[PDB]
């Protein structure tokens, strides 16, 4: 139990603590699990002051407790106080992961084989997620935890939602949007953060980042984000212009000079041509003409790994409450890891 950076108190089961880092309203350490005799990761979370922090916490916990897949991080144990009034911190215990794709891309240029098998694992996990009618909504390199070239896990389901192509509100900045660089164009143009297509676009961006060691659409803001995308894909066609469900949005693009489509091979000269064909289909502007997860796995680029017999799906398809009500729901969701739990 260290006190240098916010009291941990995860003992006596979890000892020999060591600081890793800190992200998203809390802190992260690795500890020794005296029950499983192996080092695990523990994230300390203190979200109860801010209602949005309570959203993501409850959101991620409900989903991860239901999900079970090699390519998706899980929750091993949750530590919290016996009473709601005493609970000010939550401790989520997960498998220790050596690094993530973000850190890896900073130090190494990936070979084609490791890019190929990384891509498979992402889509493998994503296939499960989408089969449960769930969208991750924030897929990016830092959310891809890594041990080896063969051990990739998807994490951070804080922004995850149940798929819902129907409901729409056009609430642009009223909803906590995804990481800009990996954000589908439909989200920025006509507010569409509830279809599976958005996750595929993110994976495309991740793929392009694996081929060149740098973000492909690194805009400063959302209009600049659209600038980068059209700067590579080219000016949207007449039909793609009709996908835009917004008056003022279908205007900034029309004032922009006409852009030619930059060939993928010109951007990535050293890339596998099969990779670039898949990339092309993941980064299609039109969300309806964009490749789906099962189709991507079946692309020739992944033909050496693709195996529907070894690609598990969900056995069953899977808010605006105050921070005090959400805290109760978190207190209930974590109640299964408490002594004396019934039903
Ligand atoms: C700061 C913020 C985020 C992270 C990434 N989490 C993390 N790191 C290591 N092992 C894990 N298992 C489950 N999650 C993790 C590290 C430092």
């Amino acid at each position: 139990e260290m006190v240098r950076g916010q009291v941990f108190d995860v003992g006596p089961r979890y000892t020999n603590l060591s600081y890793i880092g800190e992200g998203a309203y809390g802190m992260v350490c690795s500890a020794y699990d005296n029950v499983n005799k192996v080092r695990v990761a523990i994230k300390k979370i203190s979200p109860f002051e801010h209602q949005t922090y309570c959203q993501r916490t409850l959101r991620e916990i409900k989903i991860l407790l239901r999900f079970r897949h090699e390519n998706i991080i899980g929750i091993n144990d949750i530590i919290r106080a016996p009473t709601i009034e005493q609970m000010k911190d939550v401790y989520i215990v997960q498998d220790l992961m050596e690094t993530d794709l973000y850190k890896l891309l900073k130090t190494q240029h990936l070979s084609n084989d490791h890019i190929c098998y990384f891509l498979y694992q992402i889509l493998r996990g994503l296939k499960y997620i989408h089969s449960a009618n769930v969208l991750h909504r924030d897929l990016k390199p830092s959310n891809l935890l890594l041990n080896t070239t063969c051990d990739l896990k998807i994490c951070d389901f804080g922004l995850a939602r149940v798929a819902d192509p129907d409901h729409d509100h056009t609430g642009f900045l009223t909803e906590y949007v995804a990481t800009r660089w990996y954000r589908a164009p439909e989200i920025m143009l006509n507010s569409k953060g509830y279809t599976k297509s958005i996750d595929i676009w993110s994976v495309g961006c991740i793929l392009a980042e694996m081929l060149s060691n740098r973000p492909i659409f690194p805009g400063k803001h959302y209009l600049d984000q659209l600038n980068h995308i059209l700067g590579i894909l080219g000016s949207p066609s007449q039909e793609d212009l009709n996908c835009i469900i917004n008056l003022k949005a279908r205007n900034y693009l029309l004032s922009l000079p006409h852009k030619n489509k930059v060939p993928w091979n010109r951007l990535f000269p050293n890339a596998d041509s099969k990779a670039l064909d898949l990339l092309d289909k993941m980064l299609t502007f039109n969300p309806h003409k964009r490749i789906e997860v099962e189709q991507a796995l079946a692309h020739p680029y992944l033909e050496q790994y693709y195996d529907p017999s070894d690609e598990p799906i969900a056995e069953a398809p899977f808010d605006d409450l105050p921070k005090e009500k959400l805290k109760e729901l978190i207190f209930e969701e974590t109640a299964r890891f408490q002594p004396g739990y019934r039903s």
